[PDB]
């Protein structure tokens, strides 16, 4: 890593921007190096900003009734932000007097000889020096402020991602990913920019002021009656300002919902393939997009007249102004002139100025409310006593999961009430019940996640938790086990032999660590699970929590890791565990059965038994055919309007001219009248409602057809492209980069199109009139270009690195509020926060670098239109005539028109700068594609299969081949990580598979892939539970009807589960559905299953977490309703081999298909030895 070049560096340097010139000269004729970026300066890293503004915050919520999170801002920034405001006024207050000196140096042209002649060549060094001072004073203070800007969001977002890990469990089903993703999202580039244009509230004012004064100067009473009609206007523009933030805060809420169900789906697609649902989940983002592009266009129009007050503004100003001065006095063409120069200006000043600066300060102060307003929310509290005998007591304890009923205490059942426990320190506690008794709600009491409305709880602070759903943070098998400590050899070891991994992580081609992407999808369930319990056994504590990790694991491994880890490991220390066998209550000492939240049976086992880049412009426009001919509309109308102010010129100038009305004479007339029309050519090549209209309209409905495309490609591409990709790099796509083509984009295009058809159009009438102001224009014109070309070479790099240097900080936000209770768990806050601040940096580094890349250019083009005006300005007033000086007429005028084409090359850098979105948007649009009565009987033929998931990888099976007879149900079991699922996921071919498997007498490439799945009916391993009402969850297309739906949702049992809600069938689920326990989320894909009458079905492990008691629903519905179709059942209980006839055994990268039960466990001694002594007097009579 090399240091910054900013650090060693000159005022000059620092001045002139030359320390920027070195990754130019490297990224214009090479492909940018990692070894070239430079590390962020010490000023504006994570932890100082953090450190700084943490220290306020603290001072602020200390001091004061009610705090202010803008005053705790003030007291870090205010001064070094009023610093170069004061350098921002003195560079904007040089522009209005321009017009003094370049007026006079116009006019000493003139043959009548004047006193100007006389001053010429001192306004000749004036305003050269005039023009240095400028360039000088405006860019370092625009540099100063997005400096700031960039510093106040970084200290910003840090307190936010520590506020959001004290967050209270009450809170986090309010506040979904979505609320945060948008807020960081909205300010991540809007909020630095701005402090650029914020100044101009104060400076505006002022400027009016001071030009007001200039102008009545020349024009006693009209100036005022000109101001008029920009108040008129200034009015007319706050109206449409407060009405485009009404639009905006509609949508806010729709972008939120939409985030959710994107995220949720691509979160596992995998089983959202194995259904069939892109029809569904494409009509449900379809829904929500009707509503926000609905207000989009509703705010895009308000915008379009905000941002067309400036141009229109410019004719009506000065003629209402110069009217009726003409009508008493009369008026010489010098005055109407210079009048228009003072007017550009103003308006600039009152119309673009100052309407952009205000919308800046609502946009910041709204943002930093919903920042205040976030930081002061119900927080996780904390009391743990490190006195103790290490004597886990608890003592009437109740429990109410919402506040309401919780608050109010017979509103509803409490998930716990009357419950009492005694645990001395060496000794494990068995948590027995059915689905829904409280056995993780227990837990969460003993964590202090959910708090209890009367009894109490007291342990030291130390505790470990392994939970029910496995969590896996991105990075390597070490790095999960380990979490943010240090390393031990001795231990490690010790407890991945305990755990027995050795057989799993020896399969891997890297054996120890390998990066696991967010959520670990290239683990089993078997595999994630014990890599949970690892951490939670390397992880030293007083209490041990384990929320039923043997759900996923078979019996032998089952055994041996019980009988390996919980009873040797760690036998000397309380350990509470939830499980529901015979075998884990002999050994254990203490028993509590829970039931409906009440302790059915408390005390030890024994008593219990006693008991009972060209491509991209052109690919963006080719979309939809609406905008070609939109833009071919308004070059005709354009081609119009340029030929019609051509022969009003040619009438004009042609003129044969009591008729005080205006004054010209032969030589004035000749270098004013050209003048007058390139000041008013902003108003004449203006684009109308007519034009400009529909060419907003259109961009809108791109981004609208290019989000269809993306969420559409990304859906039904092929499983490695999918898995390559992070959680983060999917959102961050989706939230911000078609958020760009909807918002900033459709208006940036408009005023690079308008920009430029006017300077067009200038110098067309212009060159076409006069010929050698286009001769003149030409070594300017090439100087912009030029200069372009080579600063986009880096511009472009820089601006990829940047935008996906933003996807480390969303795919970090996202494991760390989905595993929230795991880190407050092990307490490893310190580790994320730290872990956060090296995303922020990353980001920064790029964002800071592209910045400052800017500026250089928007300083040397500035510097470049200097140089030539300088040239121009002595050449002018040297080789002035005797009389009449031509030289200095054709020049200025120039000189005149690349004023206007600066401003439109800056507009250019801006439009090249949120097109590479749209660059980043077509990647996931261009990529690859997966790609009587049918499925009568259900006779399966495999013959030469082979599975694996990577192209030319490891073969996870080998040469497969069998046969399953019609109306068959046939059984599937092995060792944890046997590659069970990958069987499954073979048929279903999600991975890339040869060989053939013919069903009915009919193959594969007899049909296609999408009319070949609807055969079979799948229940995956992780079950999927999008945010919406069960009827969505129970059938997305809505076939069904409610007596269909409650009719089926009796068998599997979800009878008593729904009525406990509200909303009966409307109940919005939310954060992935978890109000549902973890058994009727199996019920949940079983009823959804049974719904969609397949003749083949697949079930990968139906039975996880259920009791023998719930399992009962599982036969009784697989005996009665799935009656002749044939079933693959892929189970671990052994319960379950009763039924099925046929049994596929894996082992080895190979299968073995048996008949009976009796040979196939008669081979393996040590699986049969595992067989529960409940579960052989049923296998064995
Ligand atoms: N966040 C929540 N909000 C509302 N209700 C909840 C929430 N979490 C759990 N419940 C309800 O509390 C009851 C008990 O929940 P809990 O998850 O502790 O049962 P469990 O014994 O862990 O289930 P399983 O045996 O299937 O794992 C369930 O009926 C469930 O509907
Ligand atoms: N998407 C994937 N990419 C790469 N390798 C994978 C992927 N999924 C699984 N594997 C590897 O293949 C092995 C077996 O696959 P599979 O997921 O079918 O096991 P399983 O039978 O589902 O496990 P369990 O018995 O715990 O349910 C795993 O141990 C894993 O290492
Ligand atoms: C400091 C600012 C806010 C003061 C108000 C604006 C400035 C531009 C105003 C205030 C006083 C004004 C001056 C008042 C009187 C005269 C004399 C007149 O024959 C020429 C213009 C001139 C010289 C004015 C120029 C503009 C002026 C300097
Ligand atoms: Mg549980
Ligand atoms: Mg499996």
């Amino acid at each position: 890593m090399q240091r910054s070049p900013l650090e060693k560096a000159s005022v000059v340097s620092k001045l002139f921007f030359s320390w920027t010139r070195p990754i130019l000269r490297k990224g214009y004729r090479q492909r940018l190096e990692l070894s070239d970026i430079y590390q962020i300066p010490s000023v504006d890293s994570a932890d100082n900003l953090s450190e700084k503004l943490e220290r306020e915050w603290d001072r602020e919520l200390a001091s004061k009734k009610n705090p202010k999170l803008i005053n705790a801002l003030r007291r870090c920034f205010f001064w070094r932000f009023m610093f170069y405001g004061i350098f921002l006024y003195l560079g904007e207050v040089t522009k209005a007097v321009q017009p003094l000196l370049l007026g006079r140096i116009i006019a000493s042209y003139d043959p009548d000889n004047k006193e100007e002649r006389s001053i010429a060549i001192y306004l000749g060094i004036g305003l050269c020096l005039l023009f240095i001072v400028r360039t000088l004073l405006l860019h370092p203070a625009i540099f100063g402020l997005h400096h700031i800007g960039m510093q106040m969001r970084i200290a910003m977002f840090s307190l936010i991602y520590k506020k959001t890990l004290k967050l209270s469990s009450r809170v986090l089903d309010k506040i979904s990913i979505g609320q945060l993703v948008s807020l960081l999202s909205n300010n991540l580039n809007k909020f630095d920019e701005g402090l650029a244009l914020a100044h101009f509230v104060w400076i505006a004012p002022l400027q009016v002021a001071l030009l007001m004064g200039l102008i009545w100067e020349l024009l006693q009473a009209s100036a005022f009656c000109g101001l008029g009609f920009l108040i008129v206007l200034a009015l007319f523009q706050a109206g449409l300002g407060r009405m485009m933030m009404k639009y905006r805060d509609q949508r806010a809420g729709k972008i939120s919902e939409r985030l959710v169900i994107t995220s949720e789906m691509i979160e596992n697609i995998q089983s959202v393939k194995a259904y069939c649902w892109e029809e569904a989940m494409e009509k449900m983002i379809e829904n929500l997009r009707q509503t926000e592009l609905k207000l989009t266009r509703k705010a895009a129009y308000v915008r379009y007249f905000n941002s067309s007050a400036f141009f229109f503004s410019g004719f009506f100003v000065v003629f209402l102004s110069v009217l009726p001065y003409a009508l008493i006095k009369g008026i010489i063409l010098r005055k109407i002139f210079t009048t228009i120069s003072f007017c550009i200006v103003l308006r600039m000043a009152v119309t673009r100025q100052f309407p952009w600066a205000v919308q800046t300060w609502y946009d910041s102060l709204g943002a930093i409310n919903k920042i205040q307003d976030f930081l002061q929310k119900q927080e996780y509290k904390t009391l743990e006593y490190n006195l103790t005998t290490t004597e886990v007591v608890m003592e009437n304890v109740t429990a109410f999961w919402e506040e309401g009923f919780g608050e109010l205490f017979l509103l509803g059942t409490p998930v716990l009430k009357d419950i009492n426990f005694k645990i001395e320190r060496g000794q494990l506690l068995a948590v027995a019940g059915s689905t829904g008794a409280g056995k993780t709600s227990l837990l969460m009491v003993i964590m202090g996640e959910l708090e209890p409305s009367e009894g109490k709880i007291k342990h030291s602070g130390r505790i470990s938790f392994c939970s029910q759903f496995s969590w896996i943070m991105p990075g390597t098998i070490k790095e999960n086990i380990i979490f943010g400590v240090s390393y031990d050899e001795y231990r490690y070891r010790s407890v991945i032999k305990a755990c027995q991994l050795e057989e799993d992580i020896s399969k891997f081609a890297e054996k120890d660590n390998i990066v696991l992407g967010e959520g670990g999808i290239t683990l089993s369930g078997g595999q994630r699970a014990r890599i949970s319990l690892a951490r939670a056994v390397y992880k030293d504590a007083d209490l041990y929590l384990l929320d039923s990790p043997f759900g996923y694991l078979d019996v032998l491994t089952e055994k041996e890791i019980f009988e390996s880890c919980v009873c040797k490991l760690m036998a000397n220390k309380t350990r509470i565990l939830v499980t529901s066998k015979m075998e884990h209550l002999k050994k254990a000492d203490k028993i509590l059965i829970l039931h409906e939240g009440s302790s059915y049976f408390y005390g030890t086992f024994s008593e219990l038994q006693n008991l009972q880049t060209w491509n991209t412009y052109l690919r963006y426009i080719t979309v939809h055919k609406s905008l070609i001919f939109v833009l071919i509309w308004c070059l005709v109308i354009f081609l119009a309007e340029v030929a019609a102010s051509l022969v009003v010129l040619w009438l004009l100038g042609n003129t044969p001219l009591n008729n005080s009305y205006a004054v010209i004479i032969t030589s004035t007339s000749s270098y004013y009248v050209f003048y007058i029309y390139v000041g008013v050519a902003d108003t004449l090549l203006a684009m109308g409602f007519f034009r400009g209209l529909p060419l907003v309209h259109t961009l809108i409905t791109v981004s609208k057809i290019l989000h269809h495309k993306m969420l559409h490609s990304v859906l039904q591409a092929p499983m490695s492209t999918l898995n390559t990709l992070k959680a983060g790099g999917i959102l961050n796509r989706f939230s911000k980069d078609i958020a760009i083509l909807d918002d900033l984009l459709p208006l940036t295009i408009f005023d690079f199109i308008q920009l430029l058809l006017i300077v067009i159009g200038a110098i067309a009438v212009v060159a076409v009139l006069q010929p050698y102001i286009f001769v003149a224009t030409v070594p300017v014109i090439v100087a912009f270009i030029m200069l372009r070309a080579y600063f986009l070479q880096t511009s472009q790099q820089l601006k990829q690195l940047e935008s996906e240097g933003r996807s480390p900080i969303f795919t970090h936000l996202v494991t760390s509020l989905k595993g929230l209770w795991t880190l407050r768990a092990f307490g490893r806050q310190p580790y994320f926060e730290t872990l956060f601040h090296k995303a922020l940096n990353l980001h920064t580094a790029n964002w800071f670098l592209y910045l400052s890349t800017l500026r250089w250019f928007q300083m040397r083009i500035e510097m470049i239109f200097v140089i030539f005006f300088i040239a121009v300005t002595f050449i002018s007033i040297l080789t002035t005539g005797e009389g009449e000086g031509r030289v200095g007429i054709i020049l200025t005028l120039a000189m005149n028109i690349m004023s206007t084409l600066q401003w439109a090359v800056n507009s250019s850098i801006d439009v090249d700068s949120l097109m590479r979105s749209v660059s980043r948007v077509f990647k996931f649009i261009d990529m690859p594609t997966e790609g009587d009565i049918w499925p009568s009987g259900g006779q399966m033929t495999v013959k030469d299969l082979t599975a694996k998931y990577t192209e030319g990888g490891n073969a996870i099976l080998e040469n497969i081949s069998f046969s399953i007879s019609p109306g068959q149900r046939v059984g599937l079991l092995g060792r944890t990580g046997s590659g069970k699922s990958t069987l499954l996921s073979a048929f279903l071919r999600l991975l890339n598979t040869e060989g053939e498997i013919q069903i009915d007498g009919v193959s594969w490439d007899s049909i296609t892939l999408q009319q070949w799945r609807k055969a079979f009916g799948v229940i995956p391993q992780k079950v999927f539970i999008f945010s919406g009402t069960f009827r969505k969850n129970l059938d997305p297309y809505e076939q069904w009807s409610d007596q269909e739906i409650w009719k089926v949702a009796d068998e599997v049992g979800l009878r008593s589960v729904i009525e406990q809600f509200p909303g009966k069938l409307d109940f919005v689920l939310v954060d992935g559905g978890c109000v549902l326990s973890h058994g009727h989320k199996q019920l949940m894909c079983l009823a959804r299953s049974v719904l969609s009458k397949a003749k083949i079905l697949l079930l990968d492990q139906p039975s996880a977490h259920l009791d023998p008691v719930t399992y009962q629903i599982i036969r009784r519905t697989l005996k009665q309703a799935f009656a002749d179709c044939t079933v693959i059942l892929c189970e671990h209980r052994i319960e379950a081999m009763l039924e099925c006839q046929q049994f596929l055994v894996i082992e080895e990268n190979k299968v073995r298909q048996y008949d009976s039960i009796q040979k196939l466990l008669n081979e393996r001694s040590l699986f049969r030895q595992a067989i529960s002594p409940s579960d052989r007097v049923k296998l064995f009579p």
